[PDB]
């Protein structure tokens, strides 16, 4: 089960980018919607006109789940080939770079928020730009599980905004960042090298 | 892979109690030696006699990592099949939970910390005695994902004892407890 945001905007005539929202481990498909001050995520999606698709919470299985709402949305609606992106906070910000590391070739820009993951693997997506979010006092997550990332993202000259947001911790950084996420979703097209 | 604590004590003549202990998302097979107080835990396992085995980070294959744990140990180690124990915090209280509902004849109790799950899934387990812990400030892991769990076990008739700490955390909760896990795993056998 996945939960679906459809701008007003979009009429099926026009094809749209999408966003992949993936929720924390305490969540569930709706909360992006319900949390995260409230559906402020959907306010930038209505504003900037992407369709937002929020899985069920990532690996094995849980990874397949989440590239099968893909397919299905890229089947239901007119979605931009070259404008898909993937943002998550938590077990979403490490399942954004571990989806993204399996299938390289299908998102055109990320953005992991106080997340993680094996650094061996950034080389792997160095083309697809990043904005990367974590709190520098993150209790649950530590701040150096983003550092070790950006560290080898460079080493790849992937193309990389890190937000390190002093005094930070595990929560307080995902929604007071959702207008970067859409900043950098908004100026990143894929690229095919 | 997981590490491996074996109290000064065992010498290999007696069967030994086993915890199977999970860390949280950004944790490793190290996160209950170097961290949680510095290794609290296996102070705790020390002085009442307990290995205990971290894998390291739990769903699918993930998951029958552990079945492939505890089989690696015995294979190693003289274990008591009535004495195996799990625990886990944060993303390893999810895992305690998940993990014993696949395999609901293994465990003897289990103990999750900051976790959650599928309630339904309670009726597997109920027959197998359950200490729960979990901070009522906790802004990770809502402290609701617990009760609602401790009330799914109470409708099934589980032996479930409930640790709800005022003004606890997501994380100050787990090193605080060990007292009262090992006090749990002291108690309980496999029946």
């Amino acid at each position: 089960p996945y939960r679906l945001y459809v701008p007003t905007t979009y009429d099926g005539t026009k094809a749209f980018p999408l966003v992949i929202a993936l929720h924390g481990m305490g969540g569930d498909e709706n909360s992006y919607f319900d949390s995260y001050q409230r559906g402020a995520f959907m306010i930038e999606a209505e504003n900037r006109g992407y369709i937002v698709a929020c899985p069920k919470g990532y690996v094995g299985p849980a990874e397949r789940d989440v590239m099968d709402v893909i397919a299905e949305v890229r089947r239901d609606y007119k979605i931009d080939p070259d404008r898909i992106y993937m943002t998550g906070h938590s077990m979403g910000g490490y399942g954004t770079w571990s989806i993204a590391m399996n299938h390289p070739d299908v998102f055109a820009a990320l953005a992991p928020v106080a997340g993680g993951g094996n650094p061996l693997g950034m080389a792997n997506i160095a083309h697809i730009p990043q904005l990367v979010v974590h709190g520098d006092n993150d209790k649950t997550v530590p701040v150096e599980r983003s550092r070790v990332m950006v560290e080898a993202a460079k080493k790849h000259g992937t193309e990389i905004k890190y937000i390190e947001i002093p005094g930070g911790d595990h929560v307080s950084v995902a929604a007071r960042t959702f207008k970067d996420v859409f900043d950098w979703f908004d100026s990143h097209k894929r690229k095919r090298p």
